[PDB]
């Protein structure tokens, strides 16, 4: 219509635009309308129906604190003292703002909702069963992955082999003769890696420790890992001297600088939503991990009939999400370590949980604080998005790597100073079909994969798995957690989390093969063998009752219900590796390849070709003709590294669209690799996602300005000016297209294309989809803001309309 207005953001302002391409007023400054502090930033907003507008705001002054040596007191709190200290040179919590429509365009503020810290029960032998508190006390979170992190930066030294673990050094000879009784019966991999060393490399910090701005170029050579003591005492200076910020003897405004040991990524971190004091627009250390965790956690929202869901960023792992009511004043976050998801099958759930840490009935140690031991599920996610459709919430995220680590004081120990993680790729001998493949026992309870020299060829997966061991081939192929039998009651395994969807950073081929999807069986109609811990995509459909249950849980003050979990049944997991061709080694349009030797040819806005990232989840109802009295079809689409994924749902059941067949690949998931041109689009710069109800199309708008100011080698970023638009469109046979279209053999897919709306010249304001044929690109750069350029769609391909753009341009 003409009456319809398109809203567009610019920092904290939301300006209404008409189809004449002109704005109705100077917009709504969400912060100043809410009577909020000037250090506030608007992070997400949604125009609920015709008269409501919900928004999300956060502050870089927020300061969080965790206590580790009274009654119903929470161990997690806001530190208003530090929040005040930052101001020079209340709690500044995040808020959900509700607005009501008024005369002309304009909005009127209606209320504010505080997103309070999640609850955790504090213990004290000087004041007054699974403990999330113990976990947190020894929880080591990785320093965030930047777009400037090279492949060798991820490359951590491999851990010890499992034959050394169970037999000791010098007694490995007796593997085959004693595997049967040591719980490794028919296990063919004695040389299987237990994990990776935490002695050096990229930073791993405790909940009250801080991540540094500097990062290793190669974690086999430099970095200090979890060793905060050594960094602070000697390596801090080395790092500072190697990678100082722009202005060496000229920073004061409030063997010298080689960049061969570290990369200074202060600029990249800032944009990721990480608080970097000094780089504030609205040397000194960064705020503690728990603070950045709260700040980066309040990034995305949705609205479902008086209920606001708030999830975290797609760039930093999130441990908690809010389910606040429109009526409430505040509201605590719900722990992900307490939100149990259906991973498709019990075995798929097991794979993940089993790697969370060490649990045995002989062990009752407090120092053994890992999530598995505290009976807690998967803690962290890299949330791609959430969207509301047909009175249901849909979401997608990449499961972040959450492993166990050895806390032992004993420096002569096998698993001393290392993280415990192993490959979970299905055996070469796996039975055929999807169900058969995901439920394969290879690496379920412990390591099994490594280099196997099958004839005149190599294989990084086990050639014997499941119920195929022994001479007769009917025996069990066994697997066990890397902790020696006699060392079980004494074991001190804490919990560790990576800022990526991988479990092991072990500098080997097996990891590279798991992350790139290169493990395949030797069948005629060759099937790819999947991982059940590395590069996993979690997605699903939740209802109001599941969300209420997630809210009630968060408001609980631990008590007797302290070990009660949230069960989201209509979710699923899917192995989503990065394209192998993104690396220069294996493009398909020496002594083996390890993480550190893996050269990248990725153009998608990352210095690596090892880690997967997911962004812009958007639902959308198919405008196609409806079947014989059936509900209209709807799907969700998202952009991952290398292609578009489409999540399909049964409208009738309001559940994930299933086929009732175990062998066939799931019809609720589809992945289509996109072309060379769309692989050239920087995915970290996604400004907006938009679905056109009438054309059944998704429009992903990317803005170059969202790129950092300087790279790791402290040089100004190129192509900062410009924008690019991608169109996603439905493809294939649709659920109930005709009468006999009962159950579909294939899954309905999507197609990502750079439709032609692109520039590398001006600063984008936004794109107003005028009609199915014409769209205007509104650009600033010039004095006043508003250049306007009309683009016409020709068979799905945009071309600038010289005539029309020249027309609208005269004031
Ligand atoms: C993950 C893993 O452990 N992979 C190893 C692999 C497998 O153990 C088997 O293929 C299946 O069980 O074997 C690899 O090497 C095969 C050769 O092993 C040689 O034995 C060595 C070896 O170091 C030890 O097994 C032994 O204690 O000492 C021997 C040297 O003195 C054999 O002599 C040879 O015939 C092969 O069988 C493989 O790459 O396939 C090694 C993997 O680490």
């Amino acid at each position: 219509s003409l009456a319809n207005t398109y809203l567009l953001q610019d920092h904290n302002t939301l300006t209404p635009y008409t189809p004449f391409t002109t704005p109705l007023n100077g917009g709504l400054d969400v912060v100043r309308a809410a009577h909020l502090h000037p250090s506030y930033e608007l992070v997400d907003w949604k125009r609920v129906g015709d008269t409501k507008l919900v928004a999300l705001v956060r502050s870089a002054l927020v300061r969080v604190k965790f206590q580790d040596t009274n009654t119903n007191q929470n161990a997690l709190s806001f530190d208003t003292q530090e929040s005040q200290k930052a101001l020079n040179g209340q709690d500044f919590a995040s808020y959900v703002l509700i607005f009501k429509a008024a005369p002309r365009a304009t909005w009127v503020f209606e209320r504010k909702i505080k997103l309070a810290l999640p609850y955790v029960k504090q213990e004290s032998q000087g004041s007054g069963k699974g403990s999330l508190y113990k976990t947190l006390q020894d929880l080591l979170v990785e320093q965030p992955v930047t777009p400037y992190t090279p492949n060798a930066g991820l490359a951590r030294v491999n851990g010890v082999a499992q034959d050394t673990v169970h037999f000791g050094s010098g007694q490995e000879s007796s593997w085959n003769s004693q595997r049967s009784q040591k719980g490794l019966k028919n296990n063919p991999g004695p040389k299987a890696v237990t994990g990776f060393k935490l002695d050096k490399g990229r930073a791993y910090r405790k909940l009250n420790e801080s991540w540094p701005v500097y990062e290793p170029l190669d974690s086999t050579k430099e970095g200090k890992g979890k060793d905060e003591s050594s960094w602070k005492n000697s390596e801090k200076t080395t790092a500072e001297n190697d990678a100082p910020l722009v202005g060496m003897v000229g920073s004061g405004a409030a063997d010298t600088a080689t960049f061969s040991k570290y990369l200074n990524t202060a600029q990249a971190l800032h944009q990721m939503g990480v608080i970097v004091p000094g780089l504030e627009k609205w040397t000194d250390a960064l705020p503690n991990v728990i603070t950045q965790l709260y700040h980066t956690s309040t990034a995305q929202l949705a609205y479902l009939n008086g209920q606001i869901v708030v999830m975290g960023s797609d760039r930093v792992p999130s441990l908690w999400y809010w389910v606040v009511g429109e009526d409430q004043e505040s509201g605590k976050a719900t722990w992900w370590a307490k939100t149990e998801l259906n991973w498709g099958t019990d075995k798929q759930k097991q794979f993940v949980e089993n790697q969370l840490g060490f649990k045995d009935d002989s062990n009752s140690d407090s120092k053994n604080s890992n999530l598995k031991a505290q009976g807690l599920t998967q803690p962290a996610y890299l949330i791609a998005g959430l969207d509301v459709v047909a009175d249901h919430l849909v979401f997608a995220a990449f499961k972040a790597g959450a492993v166990g680590y050895d806390m032992t004081t004993d420096s002569s120990a096998s698993t001393y100073n290392q993280a415990l993680a192993w490959s979970t790729t299905a055996g070469l001998d796996s039975d055929g079909g999807y169900k058969a493949l995901v439920e394969n026992t290879a690496g379920l309870n412990g390591p099994i994969n490594g280099l196997f020299t099958l004839l005149d060829t190599f294989a990084y997966v086990t050639p014997v798995s499941g119920m195929k061991g022994g001479s007769q081939n009917n025996e069990e192929v066994q697997t066990t957690y890397p902790v020696k039998s006699d060392q079980k009651a004494t074991a001190k395994i804490a919990s560790l989390i990576n800022a990526s969807p991988l479990n092991s950073y072990g500098d080997d081929g097996v990891t590279v093969f798991d992350a790139l999807g290169l493990n395949f069986n030797f069948k005629l109609n060759e099937e790819r063998l999947p991982s059940r811990t590395d590069q996993l995509l979690v997605y699903g459909i939740v209802n109001e009752s599941e969300l209420k249950s997630a809210r009630e849980n968060a408001q609980s003050t631990s008590d007797d219900n302290s070990n009660t979990k949230v069960k989201w049944t209509n979710t699923a997991s899917h192995y989503l590796p990065v394209p192998y061709y993104y690396s220069a080694n294996f493009p398909e349009a020496r002594n083996g390849v390890k993480i550190s030797t893996l050269e990248s040819q990725a153009t998608d806005g990352f210095a690596n070709s090892l880690l997967n990232f997911g962004t812009g989840l958007k639902a959308g109802v198919d405008p196609a003709p409806v079947a014989r009295g059936h509900k209209p079809n709807y799907s969700a689409v998202l952009l991952v590294r290398g292609g578009v994924v489409r999540l399909n749902f049964n409208p009738d059941t309001d559940k994930l669209l299933d086929s009732t067949d175990k062998n066939s690949e799931p019809i609720s998931f589809s992945y289509t690799p996109f072309g060379s041109a769309e692989s050239a689009v920087d995915l970290t710069t996604l400004k907006d996602v938009t679905y056109i109800a009438e054309s059944g199309l998704w429009f992903y708008t990317f803005d170059n300005g969202e790129k950092p100011t300087y790279d790791g080698k402290q040089q100004q970023v190129k192509n900062r000016k410009g924008y690019a638009v991608i169109t996603v469109s439905r493809t294939g046979i649709e659920f109930n297209e005709d009468a006999n279209t009962t159950t579909l053999s294939q899954a309905p897919a999507a197609l990502a294309v750079q439709n032609g709306i692109a520039s590398s010249q001006d600063d984008l304001t936004g794109i107003l989809p005028l009609s199915d044929e014409f769209s205007a690109v509104i650009t600033k750069d010039q004095t006043w803001t508003g250049k306007v350029d009309i683009y016409k769609n020709t068979n799905g391909l945009f071309e600038k309309d010289d005539q029309l753009s020249e027309n609208v341009k005269r004031r």
